[PDB]
């Protein structure tokens, strides 16, 4: 994916010197969101959708929550820039207009919207049963972030201290290696460690828009990012400095998904493992980072940023990345 | 499809509040764009997919202008509120990291943001051959429109000045019909009028920022309009004042569609007729609005307002929409 990307990225790169000097001028891609210039102020913006955990909801019937993971995936993706979320837009590519489908969507819309602060303003209905074999929700999210507040992981040093906020679950990364795992063999109603399969695939992404955002203005931060497609190697973004980290212990969908012979390096590639969104923060701000994050959710003291360079090394796991 | 929209649309109007008298602020769905108030300007924002135009590229083995596609139609509808298009970020829904794909699709991308203008900032690429036959192209895009500068219809008055800017053929819209009715019956290398059936149907969409963005700047303009999904009835999305036109002779792609049995009330409905995009000025910018437009493509007048409330009536075919 990444090599097919590169012909994508490196004409995108070449288009920024339409908006040179103007309005909409931006920055490189490659972070979590792009920025725009707009004087006083950055835009941030985002794009991502839900991905296959689609299927497993029309599967099932259960479509009241991939809007959440819809919205979280996006307004999270804006806080790994630093920016305060502010409205989005739902791209719905769907195999047919289904009346109750569309019903059910759009609860965990309104709830994943309440949830993050924003505002639901646009979109687009494509129905295109010869390309989509289900119901593909994804969005666009902008945010805003003053000028000298971006938050991009340039300012991360050895040393510095990090921190994981836990995952609801599974959230809307390594679907596709859960579902053809997994179901085939225990089916959807399978039930593990007191829920079904199904309740384990479909848990809603989790939204750190509250407590980042406190975080950001409370204590100096040096970097945030979403543990999303890729896994821990998203910290990778943020620097080149190495990481030294003890992950928290291997735990439901998780675990399932590694007593079915899936590897543990590759599942930190993958998965999120329990971790849904890491912050680093300069030590001195360890304590009440914690502090305020732990008012919101569980969060752990994950490790340090090291001067070995390039390596996320799992050290309770034994694996380096 | 209208009606299981009307469940999200009902939603996201309820998230509106989450900005009330905040950065961010929205208009009502239902416009081309949203508008979103950021103080001294706001900014636009419109989401679309390239749809099943995407089938004929991948047969023929040339993405090298889908690109354009998915560039056009949200730049042009930036351009219905009266919008500056500056940035955009693509969704890009494969079932394969194909690298010739890839490469091709990255060709059109550049030619279209240099056309329109626009920086292409981002976006996301997801791999998932479970549900997605093909190779879907779809992009978010934002642009600027100062305070008492929007045009969003509501200045359209009886007598008004009605013109349209050609299309360069099928566009975005109308393609599965197209497609269903045409490729079994005649093969994608039917030749007609000394094109292959496929080069009709792959034929890129028009860019009508330079022209529209020049118009804005030099006349009075009371509407926009691009043709796109529902054909003429998106003037019904400006005004609830009548419209009085006669549309160009069927021509190309649209005259083997009608002679295939597709009644023309539908047509217009459905397909863009040879015209890509309306605009609505008083009768006294008439000639300057056609000398400006014809500078950058072969446009017309058509017609004008009436006090018939809610009525197109396109004269020469003797429909009433
Ligand atoms: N899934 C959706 N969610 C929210 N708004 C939508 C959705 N689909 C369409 N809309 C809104 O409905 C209006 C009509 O949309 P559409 O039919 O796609 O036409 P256009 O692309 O010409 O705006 C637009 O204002 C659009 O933002
Ligand atoms: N099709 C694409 N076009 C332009 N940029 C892209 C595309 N796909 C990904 N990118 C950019 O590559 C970077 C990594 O994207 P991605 O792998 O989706 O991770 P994330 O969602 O965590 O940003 C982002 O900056 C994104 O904007
Ligand atoms: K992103
Ligand atoms: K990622
Ligand atoms: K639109
Ligand atoms: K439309
Ligand atoms: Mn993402
Ligand atoms: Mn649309
Ligand atoms: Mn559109
Ligand atoms: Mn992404």
């Amino acid at each position: 994916t990444a090599r097919a990307l590169r012909e994508i990225i490196r004409t995108a790169r070449e288009t920024f010197k339409l908006r040179k000097g103007k309005v909409g001028e931006p920055g490189d891609i490659g972070h979590y969101a792009a920025l725009l210039d707009f004087g006083n102020f950055y835009l941030a913006m985002t794009t991502d959708g839900v991905g296959t955990k689609v299927l497993v909801a029309e599967a099932v019937g259960k479509f009241d929550t991939i809007g959440i993971d819809m919205i979280a995936m996006n307004v999270n993706d804006l806080l790994c820039v630093g920016a305060e979320p502010l409205a989005l837009v739902d791209y719905f590519a769907v195999k047919e207009p289904n009346e109750e489908v569309f019903k059910q969507v759009a609860k965990g819309l309104y709830k994943g919207a309440e949830e993050a602060g924003v505002a639901i303003v646009g979109g687009e209905t494509a129905v295109m049963p010869d390309l989509i074999n289900g119901y593909d929700l994804a969005g666009t999210a902008i945010g805003i972030v003053e000028k000298g507040k971006v938050i991009t992981g340039e300012r991360i040093r050895p040393g510095d201290s990090v921190i994981g906020i836990s995952s609801s679950g599974i959230h809307s990364n390594g679907l596709t290696l859960a579902r053809k795992l997994l179901i085939p063999k225990y089916g959807l109603d399978y039930e593990y460690e007191g829920r079904k399969l199904w309740e384990w695939l479909l848990e809603p992404t989790r939204i750190y828009v509250r407590p980042i955002l406190e975080l950001i203005n409370s204590v100096e931060v040096h970097g945030l990012a979403a543990i999303t497609g890729g896994g821990l190697l998203n910290l990778k973004r943020l620097t080149n400095y190495g990481f030294e980290l003890e992950m928290p212990p291997i735990e439901g969908i998780f675990k399932l998904i590694h007593e079915n012979g899936v590897p543990l390096d590759e599942m930190f590639r993958v998965f999120n493992m329990g971790v849904g969104f890491i912050v680093v923060v300069p030590q001195e701000e360890k304590e009440e980072a914690l502090e305020i994050l732990s008012r919101h959710y569980k969060s752990y003291e994950l490790g340090n940023v090291t001067r070995e360079l390039g390596k996320i090394k799992v050290k309770n796991y034994g694996i380096t990345l």
